[PDB]
Formats: structure tokens, sequence, C-alpha cells
């Protein structure tokens, strides 16, 4: 068959910081309020609670709130199901299906037979089962201890028809592993970017159909642009190709954040930069950039934005693709 | 200054395993027997609630619940402070105190901020400082991201005072380097053997003070045999010596299960084989050995048991290390 | 179910040596002359023409013609399919089929698509059904590229009920991932030792049924000897558990031969040793060991057997295991 | 002394693949026909019959027919001398001196002592000295398990006077140990580029006289574009230099299909695409693409023609260097 | 606080070689001559004796006696204090300081305890204590074992003020994790590009103040031409990004010489082929180029100084940023 | 032909430490004091100034000195070559050969060039040609950056027949490559193993002739016994074999601090615990054990001491086999 793929899966979609209130319990209110600023911006969607939104430091009822919200608000949703276990993962699959939210990112087990893949099966099998009415994207990861090959996913696959997506944070050779031997079938799969350095190879050489970026909360328009106009070289325009290279490589160091221990330090920093003070505190007391840090991205944010301010400004593909 | 090391630290430890109920919550009744009869057979101590008792499985409430009850039975107890955040390990840690438990193993951050050495010294500062008259010893594994080196143990130690151990489940070439730099000062600090592969190396290459057991669990006099052995080995015993290597060489393979994701799977599987039908299920429903992996283990456990059987009944140090 | 182990691969099994007429064409009567020896010898059946037997070298047509007379002798015979294409291989494993063969070693995809897993499904598909009466055994090391694991290894089963071994030339911990993964089932599957260092490993910690053996081609008795020894081992022996360990040790450079490039350089100048002169030539004129190559095999070939001379008139499990 | 680099390893030169009749024999009428084709492109010579050519799914006796065919139509021919033997490479040189041929591509040992250098060293002496009037070049890839480095080289240079090239797979520091320490003497010795992946880096870099093309069979004219442009800019031309790696990157996707083991796979395909039906039958009846393979490799097709039609109208060094 | 950066470790700073005398001794005038007309091309500062001065292979002496003829040139000079035991470094260090050298390279402890971080700390204390007054920065590379981490960098800051600088050789990541973690504090800290790959990224990714470089003693002007316009773009200027790229691109092969053993004869032959014959002897009577070497070299300096004189032409930041 | 070895190269042979003055001078004295004595205990030579006689540390002068009063004294002494440059390897091999020495330790290149093939060549052809009339033995280890393989060794050999054998620090592969490739021709070449924990692997696995020794500095009787027991194991002897592995087991923690930087630290400070005081201070002020370091050594001596007072009461080979 030919299918149509998944839209809730095409475009930009940032991963959602939790702002803290000055308690350094979550600001619901400012959740919402920066979704809503985001969808207005030009993004297709939001991924809520993910690695940006600090799950592991939230309780499930507060993820559960902050998911509510923003569906609520009309805000397309894309849950994480990260957890500590198989009943955490799957209560949070149940509720997205129970509130409507519009897709599931299913996060592979940890802490608890991490490598074995056996595990994993199941725990995928359990997670699908469980919001069996919304498409849903696996994340694939080097940092598990295992990847999910073609074989296991054409497996789920069979039995859980909502799985029709594949998002890749590792390295440019396992997004195209992907690409070649998973997404590229006409049956309505696809991949997603999903660290925020490999927009371009992501769209131009692996196909994918829409991107998850840490970094696009901060720039939105920024990486809106850049992923426009790698979805225009991906249609074969000389000029796009051409530029949306360079914009990727202006934006690398900020990008690279993404890849790192520290991306919600950085990302948090980067929001406080341009104005956006309820992302000053961390829900640990103790989390914060360092001295050397804090300069480093300091300077290079500076450096991007001037660099951008007249790039920006050029003819052809670069007003083309503008969000 | 010279300092008496810490008594909860030495002998052989037990990470005991939580039965399940038949509706798969955690029975304490049968964890309170387990324990009782293990220091009954010659156990110092026990580890609860540790990886081997499903930690990320379980609520907080629920392993503070089995503290609680292995503490008021009487039982030393050392606290499992694995979470997967600050609040919750650090709450480990105060319970611990509350309650009267004897000592607590130190688990690093996981899936937020993990590699971040940073983040690693804020984190033990906090479980340290909740717990300060409970001596501690930290876990170091390779599993984390990072290393607990030198430089970070002494500055530890420096601020927090109960923090006199060191419990390595990485190589040999790990317990070596602790063993060099960190444990073999005059100040009362301890190297726990903390992998069931580890023992002789451990008390007779790196001076070891205790080891901290899966496999024991199944097999405490045959594990407490090798303990004994091993430690009269690093007084000099040249019979010791070689019997301590026989029969760690023929507890090899069962000990290896410690080493992987299964071990749970596998030291229940062995504890049923030995007739303690408690544990027979898991936490979560489909997580189970695979046919060849039952039949792996019990053809090993019946190989080690028939040779054992016959060894353990040779003269001198074999019949002196006895438990 | 519960099915018995095939008898053909179980056992001391010599993957032999073609010995070269004056004119570098294979000798075929001194092929069977030596496989008749070595059975007499108390090997149970023999390997041809696997590597030890310089496949490459040989025409599809000289290799068939040792089969056959091979099998004409008596001899029980497991085939090697080893092969530069699929319809090499599949000829060789009809043949094998046509002739009375006992069993089959099913050799990987070479030289064309090897590391992919598709070519080497489809390739094993095709060897196996082409000799469907015959019990087969796939051949697992990492110079192919890949591994035969678990979930490809039943999914061939599963269609090709022949298959029905797994012989792994690789390390150790790749011979216990087929022990706990593969080869334990209760379904009549059979670990074989596949590398001449591996003997020990394979019996008593992984479960094996027999070995396939190169040096076993010149120490027939000191290879089921220790085979014996480790057999016995595997039924809880104590000493037979010591003395096999002993003598697989002083095998080990000899032994060691097998595993690189120069197995059957080193393997023939041993049989020379023994006095065998028609192991003088090889296929290809200018294959010769070095003089320091040539040099190191006397010195231990020497002191192997100077040692073994006085070892093995040891009381106990030494006599009670001799071939 | 200073010699003139021998002209057959000059230019862009295909590696051949064979079509298939229906009956999956070579159709020798269809690769005389490409060849002729190809020749007319703007190629300088072809390889027949390399990895490409399928040499290990075809007898030596078809192979030898090509070769005999392809020259007797005036094409210069660089034989392939692949083979799972001795006396077979030697049978393919001898041939290939026979019948006129115009230079010898020198592939190592494989199957049988491949990592032995002392045997590669043999191997390609015998290789040599069967066709002592032909320009001969050396293969060198990690897929062999050994390199061919500049005293073996030089050693066999100095006894066979023919070996005057040097053909790289491996990765752009092996291409630069190449230039660096062999191939850029004022002897008369050419570097060839053996992988599609390299064409910039060799010529510019590395100072490389020809490419030998897996996708130039597909893409002439785009390749020779590329080829020239990266020629032009080994001169020192500006825009040349630019344009190249523009060309390079944008062909990197299809060129690095001949990187990994389905090249004959992607390769024949893609003719197909261009509406060589002829390419369509592999000679292994189950040797196919999978779906996802197909559709990956259709979008990337697609997309580089688009581009290239439009990016092959830019004024400049674009237009200067096209075939 | 914040504090300005030492400006000697501003701009660019060759690295000088030491020319030979006929009789293969030092040729201090040539020396003073090129390091005058290296400053007076553009450069701030030179180095010496460091690895591009052949220090090892000249005694302690002669490198003072070059330091003093330097300083007493009027060239602001930073001394090399590689050594092969504590008292030599110190000595360089403490000559340095009496002299009015302007500032100090430190170079990690070798041959003895190279691999000790204990024994490095010492070290480095040992030379920034020789040289209190003079500006230091201390050289990071793996060559040594060990890297100087952010730890070990701020200790040894706290104690030594001087202590003011990072200079790395090692690769992009290593240079990233300087810059992100030691060297963008407010605090007067210079990151210090030192190979001769890294020069964009150092400035413009890494916050770099200077060079120290290699190639620049051959091509000064176009090594400035390069910093400079990576100074620009590091200020967010779009063409000079672009262009400073493109120089980058194609001084590589010629920068890469820097990365490996045979730096010195590289850049001395490259010194020759511009006409500098004092530069054709070494102090070693046999260290020379390899025929290739000389002839891949000539190629690839011809190479780029034919495209260069093309594109240093063109206008804009190409223009406004030459030396 | 056939070639005795080179008698200076047999048997044991301790580098010797040069102790220090209370000025931190070396004390020449008691360098010949600890010669004397240890040749007395049974030892056949030594090495002065090797890495274990701190020779970074001292003087070529010194060094020299050392030598010649050893050579006064009637110690057979090998002299080390080490150096950080070619002038002053070439002075200490002159040197050697002037005063009359007995051989020779060829150490390569460092600092300059180390990594470069060719100039290892040079610089080895230097020294040999500087004492044409010593015997000497070349240096193996990966801490070069380059292994010197058998074509390299025999190249030398040709022209230098004053080079007769080959001291293997590196792991136990490297020994059996040498072995194989190397020192087992007919012609009077020797392997020297040259790393304390090899003993055993190197006299019985891989035919060396003699060790040289760093705890054999301190347990002079005790590295004898292991070293005769080897020798007895190669001769075929069932006992010393079993005795050999079990004495250089028990020694194998002591003997592993010569693998590490920090070698003369723990063999002086163990030379203290047996009462050589002069062995206090090293010529580096700041060198020193930690506390951690001093007291894990001195349990290990300790234990040692304990364990080998009672086996080497043994009878058998333990007794046959002593000083």
């Amino acid at each position: 068959h030919h299918m149509l793929k998944a839209e809730i899966f095409s475009g930009v979609i940032p991963a959602l910081m939790t702002p803290c209130k000055p308690d350094r319990s979550p600001d619901f209110d400012a959740l919402v309020r920066k979704g809503q600023e985001l969808i207005g911006d030009g993004m297709s969607a939001v991924v809520y609670c993910g690695s940006m939104g600090d799950w592991p430091l939230l309780t499930d009822a507060q993820r559960m709130e902050g998911v509510e919200r923003l569906v609520k608000a009309g805000i397309p949703v894309i849950v994480g199901t990260g957890a500590v276990n198989t009943a955490s993962a799957v209560a949070h699959a149940a509720h997205a299906q129970k509130v409507g939210a519009k897709g599931l990112m299913v996060i592979p087990r940890v802490l608890s037979r991490g490598s074995a893949i056996a595990a994993q099966k199941a725990y995928f099998k359990a997670i699908l089962s469980a919001a069996p009415d919304l498409p849903a994207v696996i994340y694939n990861s080097p940092y598990y201890g295992f990847a999910t090959r073609a074989d296991l996913f054409f497996d789920l696959r069979a039995e859980h028809p909502n799985l029709v997506g594949f998002k890749e944070f590792g390295g440019p050779a396992d997004m195209r592993y992907a690409a070649e031997n998973i997404t590229s079938r006409d049956d309505g799969v696809s991949l997603m970017i999903g660290v925020d350095t490999a927009v371009f190879h992501g769209f131009v050489n692996c196909g994918a159909t829409g991107a998850i970026t840490g970094i696009g909360n901060v720039l939105p328009k920024e990486v809106i642009h850049l992923c426009n106009l790698s979805q225009a070289a991906a249609l074969g325009d000389v000029d796009a190709r051409q530029r949306a290279q360079e914009l990727e490589q202006a934006l690398a160091v900020l990008s690279s954040f993404d890849e790192g221990p520290d991306l919600v330090l950085y990302f948090k920093h980067m929001m406080v930069l341009k104005g956006d003070k309820e992302y000053t505190l961390h829900f640990n007391e103790t989390d914060a950039l360092s001295e050397s840090q804090r300069g480093y991205v300091e300077t290079q944010f500076r450096l991007f934005n001037t660099w951008y301010a007249e790039w920006s400004k050029l003819p052809g593909a670069v007003q083309r693709c503008k969000a």
C-alpha cells in the first residue's frame, strides 16, 4: 500500500522546557504561553514532557498536568513517554490518548534491563498498546545501549499499526541507516530529525518529514528558516541547498549544546538572554552553568545573532524560505 | 590519623531481591525472612533496595517500607539511594538515618546530567549531607558515563566525613586504581567488592574489606566460603590462595550473571531452583528468562553444585574457611 | 519438545588437511588413509573440505571426489560448504546428500555481499534446502563481518529443521552468547567448539557437544584426552576439571596456530615432524613457513611432547580419560 | 629518472557491471554495447571484471570471454584479477596479456592466508610476472586485513617494472598516505581514485591521475564533469575548486552506495531507472534491494537529477569542464 | 573580576625554525633575521625554542643564546620550556624572565612519569614559579598521555597568577572543551590555537585570542590573512566567515604537515622552495624528506600558491583583511 | 648458519636504580655496591642507565661515570642508550665500547620524529655503528608510537651483525609475534623479557634467553627462583611449570608496578622497606608516592613476603630451582 505520512510528525516541533515558578515547581501557565507563542511563530506541534522538559525531575502527575494544559489550549501535542518503569510509561501513553494528544514519542526502557532487546520489544509493545489511536514515533539513541533496527521496527509495526515513525538522535550514519532500511518504504513511515545538529542531513540526505528541536525553543524563526531551506533543497533547489548549509553551519555551536548533558542549562540560559526570565531557575537548586560555560554560550549567542541579522537580508532562497 | 574501618562495610553482604506477592506487589514478610536467614547463614549485613532489589520498579514508599521492616527485625541495613532525581535520593538517605539503618550506598545521578561531573559532585554532597551519621560508600561504575576518581573522592570526604568507602562494580583495573590511589590510606577508608566476579582480586590484590553479593543470596554458604578463603589468602596463607581461586573459577559462570542486564531474572530463577517459590514472579509481567537462558542457568547451577559437593570435602584451608 | 542432539555433532572431529601428491594435486588415497587412522584413534567423524583442507585452492570437483572417497571408506563425513558463490555452496550440499555424508557445515557467503545479513539469510536457506536430510551446523565467525544471532538462527530453524547446530570459532564471549541464547534449549540443538583454543570453555562453561579440531589431526590422542577430561569436568568431576585445564594450557601455543592465517602451514609442518611426509608440499608452490616460524613450532612441539610424556602418567582422571 | 605516467591509468574509467540475460547468464553483447557507449560519453577505459562486474559469481571462462569481447570491440580494458586462488589470478593476468588488454588491476589474495603479508607479496609477484607487458595497478583496501605500504610497493616495483600504480578504495587518510609516500615520486607512478566518494580529494589533495568509477556507469557525463572540474582545480583554478566540491557534495549519497556491500544492487537498479532494462536481474535469484532501499535510491536519484539539471547551467567553470 | 587578556598571546605568532650553519650548528644571525622579517610581515611575537625549533636537538645553552639574541633584537619572545627534566625546564623559564622575554610556553613533563598527573602538576608549578612575572600558556596535547583539564588548570592559576592561557594542539573537540570550560571566563584567560589546521575553528567557534603557527613561517602573509578573516568572522561578518573557510580549506594540506612527525622537514623544505637556502640542512645529518614526500609538498606548494594568487584579488573581505 | 646466542643476554639482569646522595646527586659508590651484591645473589649482568636508573634525570656524563664504575668493578654491563637526540645516544654507545661494557640496549628515538620509521631505522643504524663490537638488543615498546617488526630488524642485522636481540616490554601478543617471526631462527638471536610481568610467558611460550628485571633489584632471589623454574618448565618439566606459574601469580602485583609511570617510585620505596636507606630520595625533590600508593605497596610487599616464606619450603621443583 501507499499511505500518507502522519501529519503530526511533519514540520518543526519544539521539545518544550518546563519553566520553574520561584518555588521550583512547574509554571504551567508559562509552559502554555510559550507553547502558544511557538505555534504562532510557525511551529507545527510540540513535544511534552521530553528530556528538554526535565522529565526525570517531575512527577508523572506534573507531566500529565502539563500535557492536559497544552492540549486544552489547542496546541498539537506529542507526548513523551520517558519513564523509570513500564507502568509509568504506559500511564503516560494512556493519558495521552485519554486527553486527546495527537502523537506519542516512545522512549526505550531505562535503569532495569536497558540493554536487553527482549525487554525493549515488550516495553515498546506495552506503550504502543496503551495508546492505539495515536501515531507513534520510537526514539533511537546509543545512550540506551541498544539500537532499534529494521527487524524490530517492522515486527512492532506489524502488531501496532500506530507505530509510524522513527526519531534518530544519533549520528549521521545512524540516520542514514534508518532512511535506507526503515523509513523509505511507501507505507506511511516518517523519519524525524531528533538532534539539533542533523537538520540538513535529515531532510536532504535522509528524507525526513519533520524535526524535533531544542534550539528552536530559543530561535524559532531561525530554525524554521533552516528547516524550510532544507525542505526546498530536498525538492532539488540549487540556491536553497547552498543557503541551508550556510545557516546550519552558523547555527552549529548553539545547536551542539543539544548533544550534551547540559542541554537544559544551556537552552534555559539562552531563553533568559532573550528576555524570558521564567527560564532562570532549575528544578534542582544547584544545577547551573559554570562561569566559563555561561561566557561561552553568551559569546556564541551574540555571534550567531549578529551574523544572522545580516545574512537573513540576502536575496533569493533566503527570503523565499523565511517562516 | 589512623582510623578503624567502618564495621558495616566488612564481611559478606547480600544485595537482597524483593520477592513478589501473587499480585506483583512486594512481599515484605518474605523479604525480612530471607534477610534473617542470610544473616543466620553468616552474612554480616544486607543492602536494600539496590539494583538486585528492582529499585526502579518500586515506589520510594515501598523501598522505605522494606528498609523499615528489615531494620525493625534487627538486620544491619545499608540503604541504596538509587533514584530518578536528587530529591528522591536525598529522601532515601534521610529516611535511612531516621529509622536507624547502619550505612548508606550512594548511587550516582542518572537520566538528567549523568555524565556531568559537576552534577555528580553536587548530587553526592546532597545525599551524604542528608545522612551525616551513617557511614557511606559510593558506587563507581562505567554504566554512569563517568568515574569517581581520587580527586573527587577526597574532596567529598573532606566535607563529608561519613564518606568512608568505595564500591567498584567495574573491572579489575578499576578496582586496582581504587586500591592504589584511594583506599589504601591509613584513614579508615574501605574498598568494597561490588560485582560477584571480582571477589578474589578484591580481597587479595586490592585490600577489600567486604563484598556486596548478588549470587550470595542464592549460594550464601559457598560465597562466604570463597570470601573466607580469600581473606585468609590476604593474610599470606598458601593453601587458601590456591583454594580460593579454584572456588572462584568454579563459581565464575553463575557469578557472571551479576554483570549483565538480566541479573534479577537469573538470580530469582536460581532462588526458585533452590525451592524458594516466592521468587517466581517479577514486578513486570513480561520479564522472564528465555527458554535457552533458563536451560543454561539450570545446567550451570547443577554443574556447580555437583562440583562443590565433592570439592568442599577436601582437607586443609577448604575445611578451615567454611562459614 | 525435548529432542536428542544429533550424534554426528558429538565427540571429536578433525577438519582434515588435503595432502598433496608431488605434482601438487590432491592425494586422495592419503586423505582416506589419514581419515581412517583418525577414526581408529578415537575421532567420531571428520570434516571435509574445510579451511584446514585448503578449500579455496581446490576445485569443487576435487572436493567432491574427496568427500566421496571418505564416505565410500565408511568414515562419517560432515561436508564443508565453503564457496565463492551460492551455486557452488548449494552444489556441495546437494552432493553431500547424494553420496550419503552424515552432516553439513554451512559456511556464510563471502566476497559478494558478505556483510549483508539479508544476503546471509537467503544463502543459508539455499544451502540447507539442498540437503534437507542432513543435520547441519552453521559456522559463526567475525571473519565474515557479521554474526548469526539467535533471531536469525531460529528463523532459519523454523523453516529448515535440519539446522541443529552452531559452530563458534570466535572468542569465549561469543561462545557464551550462543550457549546462553541459542544452544541451551531442550530442542536438540548442539554447540560445537570451532577453534582449538576453546575446548575447555566450550564443554564446561558452554555445554558443547563436540569439537571440530585442527591440532587434533596431529595430536589426536592428546586432543581426545583433553576433550574427555573436559566432558568429565562437565559432569561435575573435581579432578578432571583441574587436569583438563592443565592439559589445555600446555596445548595452548600449538592450538593457537588454528587462530591465524598460517594454520595449514603450521599443522602440515607438524604432520611432517611426526613422520607423515605426504604433508610436505602445499598446493601453492610458494606457501611455506618462514625460518623463524619453523623454528618456533619445532621448539613448541618438542616442549609439549616432552611435558605430555610425563604428565600423562599421573594417576586419577588423567588415566581414566585417555582415548 | 623522470618517466611519463601510464596513459591507461588516466582519466575516468568505469568498472563495468555484467548484465544478465533472462536465464541469468552473462549478456556479453550488452556488456560490449555499454562499454562502447561509455567510451563514447568520454570515459578513457573500462575495468572488467571487477567487483562491480560480479566477479565471484562468474566463472573464469565467462570473465575472460567478456574481456575478449571488449578488447575485440576496440575498448581499452584494464583486467581485474580478483580470484579465489593464485592459479586463477595468474590465469586472468596471462589471458589479459594474450588478448591485448591495456592494463592490469592486481587484487590481493583472499580466503586463504589473506592477512599474511608474506603471502600477499608472493601473490602480487605471481600476478605481475604473468603479464609483464601490461601496466599494473595494485588495489589497496582494509577489506583485505592488510595494507600495501611503500616498502612492499617499492620492493615489488624493483622486480616488476610494470607495477606503476596504486588504487585506493580506503579513506582519505589512506589516499593521503599513498600520495605522500608512494605516488609523488618522479618515476611514473600513478595514484588512482578507487571509491566514488573520494574524487575531489584524490585529484586535488592527492595528485591522482584517474578514477575508477562505479556511479559513472549510471551518470557518466556528471562524473566526467566532476573529474574535469577536479582536475582543473588541481591546476590552481579558483572557480573549478568551488564548483567541484558543490558537485561532489550533491553526488555524495549516490556515490556512497559504492562503499557498501550492495553496490551492484544499487547501481544496477539505477541503470534500470535510466531505462536500461538489461540491468534488471542479478546472477543470484534472491539478490534484490529491499523495499526501503529501492525507495531511498529512487528518491535520491530524482533529487540529484533535479539539482544537476539546474546547477549544470551555471556559467564559468561549470560550462568549461563539461564532458 | 574582569581582566584584560595578555597582549603577548594575541595575534599571529610563528614558532621559529632554527636554521643550520653548514657545520649543523645553529645560525643565530639567520634566526634573528627571520624573526625580524616575520614581525615586519605582521606577526605579533615569536615562540622560541619550540618543537618547530628542534629543541631536543639543541643544548639548553644554544636555546638560551637564541632567546637572548631575539630579545636583544627587540622581538617579543614567548619562550618554550620543553625539556628532558624539571631542572632544565625551570632553567629555561628562569632565563626567560632574566633576559626579558615577554611570555612563557609551559610544556608538560616527558620521558619520566609522563602520564602521572601528580607529576605534571608539580612540574607546571615549578616552571610557573621560576618566571612569575611572565604571562604563561600551558600546552595541551594527547601526545603526553594526559590532558590538563579545568580542575588542574584552575588549581594552578589560583597559586600562579601568571598562568593566563591554554594552547591546544589537539582536535576540534579538545579546543571546544577548553573554550566551554576554561577560557571563556571573564578573568583574562586566553585560548591559543596550537596547530595549523585549527585556525578558523579556534577563532570563530572557540573564542581564541591568537595562533601559534608553523606554516606561517613560510606563508606569513597568507596565514595573517586567514587569521584576520577569521577574527572578522568572529565579530559576525558574513563575507569574512565564507572567505576564511575558503582560505583555510586551500591551506589545509600544507597546514596538515604541522600535525605529523616530519613538520620540521616539511616546513624547512618549503622555506628552501621560497628561496631561503639557510633552511637546507637539518641538525641530524640523515633527517630528510623522502623523494615522494618532497614531490608531494612541492606539488601542493605550487597548487596553493597558484590558487592564492588569483583568489587573493577578490573584492570584499578578502581585500579588507590582508596583512 | 647455526650460531650461539650471546651470553650477555642470558640469565637474569637487573636494570639498576641510581641511588641519590643526600644532595640528590648520584651515589656511584652505592650503585656499584648494589650491582656487586646483585651479581653475588645470582644475577648474570646489569643494565645501566635505563629507565629504572632515571636516565632522563641524569646528565650524559653522570651516566657514563656510572657505567665506568660498574665496569671497573668487574660487573658485566649492558649499556642503556636512551637519549634526547642521536648525538647523545651515539655517545653512550661509543663510550660503552671504549670502556669495555659487554652489551648495548638500543632505545628508539624520542621527542623528535618518534613515530617516523625512516627516522628510527637511521637512528638504530647510528647507534649500532658506534659500538660494533658489542652485542646489541633493541628495545620494542608501544610507548614509542611504532614497532620494530621483522623486516626492519633483519634489514638492520644484515648491515649490523652486532644486532642479536630483541627486548619486548609490550604485551604477550607482541612477545609472541617476536618469537614466531624474529627470534626463533637458528642464527644466534635472543628474545629478552623486558617487563616484569611477562617472565613465564617469555621463557616458556616464547623461547626467551634472559630477563631484564625491575622488581629483581628488590627481590633478587625470588625473581631468580621464578626465572629458574620457568627455564626448567621450558625444558618440559611438569612440576616446574606448575610452580613457576604459582610464583609468577603471587609476584604479579609487585611486578605490575614495572608497567606504569611510577616504577622508580615504587621500586625505590621497596628498597627502603628492605633496609636500603640510600633509596629514600629521588632526583626530583617532589617525586614521591602518595599516601595511598605507599600503603598499597607496603601491604602488597608484606603479603608476598609472607606467602613466599612458606611456599618456598615446598619439596620438588621449588627446592631444585632456588638461586
